[PDB]
DNA sequence: GCTGATGCGTA
DNA sequence: GTCGGAC
DNA sequence: GTCCGACTACGCATCAGC
């Protein structure tokens, strides 16, 4: 019986501590099982124990639901590039548990708030889970498909229909499905084993037990003969095959059938970096100070490049001349930009066949000759843009090259790839440029360079190795490049003193007390907060815990006549304006919701906080002593990005 | 068809 | 995006 | 250090209720 499957289990057998008869379709009960194990401990080695212990089995008896399971853990509905959305929020989540359970809405909305958690409120009800005789049982294939069918569904009356498909599942879970598939449609699985953990399981799996096996499979722990020291090396370097390989082609649909047929060993020959196919780009480590750089770099030689403010854009040259654009995330945004692919002739030499770029794209004012905010490069359209429409320009500003003329660059170091990008690459100014580099190892010049791109529109510098640990290979170390930010630094830094004046009920790892807070600004002139930005990074556990409590006993029935929040959220609670906390942020934004300072630099817009962080309490002030919307106009102003408007 | 609410992808 | 926790 | 999951602003695209 599904609801006994333990597997974490002692001493795992896939074929006889399974719980389904070979070539049939694995239950769902099973993954749900799985995924109790998982969430009730705290170490990701057991955790990808029992996910790798489940995969196995998996492998052993219904490989074509391999596909399925791995993405029902991974939370996803498929390829990044695809670009599936369920599109149900937490709303209609709760009218779909309402309804499957029998209750009122606002009953079922307030248990949920209280709880901090969907998941829990939709198992502990079943009603009609009684008149109509028990639904067959749910299939990890099946409850996979339900919900690519919700994601599916859209245009006039698509939200009645997409509550229908979920009211389905709670009708046909028993156990704790209830738990787990609210869980998933709220994209708040929390199961604490996420992608990195799914590849070390899943590699681990086909490992101890590969596919492609006549059953009774043959073997079934390939691990055995081998001594403990042997059996973790291989484990790692069997891992790292497909960390790799997922690293240039993080695409299970490609991957998956290919390792099905062709075991571990033989997949980097099927799959490998594209044009055309997105791959996972090279991440950034945060940096608190130049100090720390020569402390993570030591000996190694390392340039310093100005980190632009706009989003990534990762262009592919196809053999053949089509051209495709993705963003971080892999998602498509070829169709986005249209300006971009008609300069893609003036941007290479004719020698230049295929390349993979990393850039980034930046709103561009051609008038001025400089760099807009982030904010301006957000108004241009998404979606399927016509070249007649586009009004925010971006320019390119490059810093990597990942694939020319048919060779893949990842190997190679950065030293490398920065020359053939350079040899091979053309500047057009405002439009195709390379990133501003300095290469060097004297504190003092890189101390001036950082201050100079700030005073150039940027946030400060990325630090790269030239030659040790210098390659693009993420699978390696996917944060092997520094941040140094201007706001990491001490002492510098727009720090802002901000009045509580609302709390928002905690979720998930917060629940049971406040997740986060509504931070106002006093306006003298008009004698009132002004809600400024909201709260929720910064505090420790301890910290946020004592925020709990020192706060409850300022629970108001309603707001201060003197609060201000325009647009924002309503907090769950409203405070007494009295405590005072330190709040360091990025920037300061043109806000379309917060009301502190309107009028004062547009005459429509008020101003908030870019990245909001809790530095600590201001013990010894008082409301009264707090920012004054007036000194946020004035921070506004000096923003150097502002500045050069 | 108009409007307000809100999902979601970008940082 | 930044930040803290468990390992 | 690595991985995970709490939380932030903003604006385009989407749909329900009228
Ligand atoms: N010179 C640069 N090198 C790498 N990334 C850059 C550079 N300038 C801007 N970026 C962007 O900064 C992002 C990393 O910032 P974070 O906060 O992890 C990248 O994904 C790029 O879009």
């Amino acid at each position: 019986d599904p609801s006994g499957y333990n597997p974490a289990k002692n001493n795992y057998h896939p074929v006889e501590d399974a719980c389904w008869k070979p070539g049939q379709k694995v239950p769902y009960l099973a993954v749900a099982r799985t995924f109790e194990k998982i969430e009730e401990v705290s170490a990701r080695l057991r955790m990808v124990e029992t996910l790798s212990n489940l995969l196995r089995s998996v492998v052993a008896l219904s490989p074509p639901d391999l596909l399925p399971v791995l993405y029902l853990s991974l939370n996803h509905l498929g390829p990044p590039q695809q670009g599936l959305a369920l599109g149900v929020g937490d709303g209609v989540l709760l009218k779909a548990v309402a309804q499957a359970t029998g209750r009122q809405l606002e009953s079922v909305r307030a248990e949920a708030a209280e709880k901090g958690d969907v998941g829990l409120v939709a198992e502990n009800s079943r009603s009609t889970q009684r008149l109509m005789l028990p639904p067959p049982p749910l299939t990890a294939s099946g409850v996979f498909s339900k919900f690519r069918d919700i994601a599916r569904l859209t245009g006039s009356a698509s939200t009645a229909k997409k509550i229908d498909i979920i009211k389905g599942l709670f009708v046909a879970c028993r156990h704790s499905e209830a738990r787990f598939i609210a869980r998933s449609l709220s994209g708040r699985l929390r199961l604490g084993l996420a992608e990195q953990s799914v590849l070390a399981a899943l590699s681990q799996a086909v490992s101890l037990t590969p596919p492609g096996q006549e059953f009774p499979p043959a073997m079934v722990d390939a691990g055995k003969g081998k001594t403990a020291e042997a059996r973790k090396t291989w484990l790692e370097e069997q891992g790292m095959i497909l960390k790799q390989t997922f690293c240039e082609v993080p695409d299970l649909d490609r991957i998956i059938p290919v390792l099905l047929e062709h075991g571990l060993e033989r997949l980097p020959e099927h799959c490998k970096l594209s044009p055309g196919i997105p791959l996972k780009p090279m991440l950034a480590h945060p940096t608190r100070g130049i100090s720390e750089v020569l402390k993570r770099f030591e000996e190694a030689a390392f340039t310093c490049e100005y980190k632009y403010d706009g989003q990534r854009a990762q262009i592919h040259a196809l053999e053949g001349g089509e051209v495709k654009i993705f963003s971080r995330n892999q998602a498509d945004n070829t169709g986005k930009y249209p300006d971009i692919i008609s300069r893609i002739p003036k941007i290479k030499l004719p020698s230049v066949t295929s390349f993979i770029l990393d850039t980034e794209a930046v709103a561009w004012d051609r008038e001025k000759k400089q760099i807009q905010p982030f904010q301006v490069l957000t108004t241009r359209k998404r979606k399927e843009v016509d070249a007649s429409e586009i009004q925010v320009q971006v320019c390119l500003y490059a810093f990597d090259l990942i694939y020319l003329n048919g060779e893949s660059l990842v190997r190679e170091p950065l030293s490398r790839r920065r020359q053939l990008l350079r040899e091979n690459f053309v500047e057009t100014e405002g439009e195709f440029v390379f990133a501003t580099s300095l290469d060097t190892k004297d504190i003092e010049q890189i101390a001036e360079f950082l201050e100079q791109s700030v005073k150039d529109s940027c946030e400060g510098l990325m630090v790269k190795t030239l030659d040790v640990d210098a390659t693009y290979e993420i699978a390696k170390r996917s944060h092997n490049w520094l941040k140094l930010k201007k706001d990491y630094l001490d002492g510098v830094g727009d720090t802002l003193d901000l009045v509580v004046i609302g709390a928002y009920l905690g979720r998930g790892k917060r629940a049971g007390r406040y997740g986060g807070f509504l931070l106002a600004s006093y306006d003298e002139d008009s004698e009132e907060l002004q809600a400024i930005c909201k709260l929720g990074t910064g505090f420790s556990d301890e910290e946020l815990e004592e925020h709990h409590q020192s706060l409850k006993a300022l629970v108001l029935p309603s707001p201060r006549p003197y609060v201000r929040i325009d647009g924002a959220v309503i907090p769950d609670h409203w405070l007494d304006p009295s405590a005072v906390w330190e709040v360091k942020c990025a920037d300061l934004s043109l806000s379309p919701i917060y009301p502190a300072a309107r009028g004062l630099v547009d005459s429509d817009k008020g101003i908030s906080l870019r990245f909001p962080r809790f530095i600590r309490v201001r013990e010894d002030k008082q409301p009264e002593q707090a920012t004054t919307s007036a000194q946020v106009a004035c921070l506004y102003r000096k923003q150097s990005q502002i500045q050069n408007q």
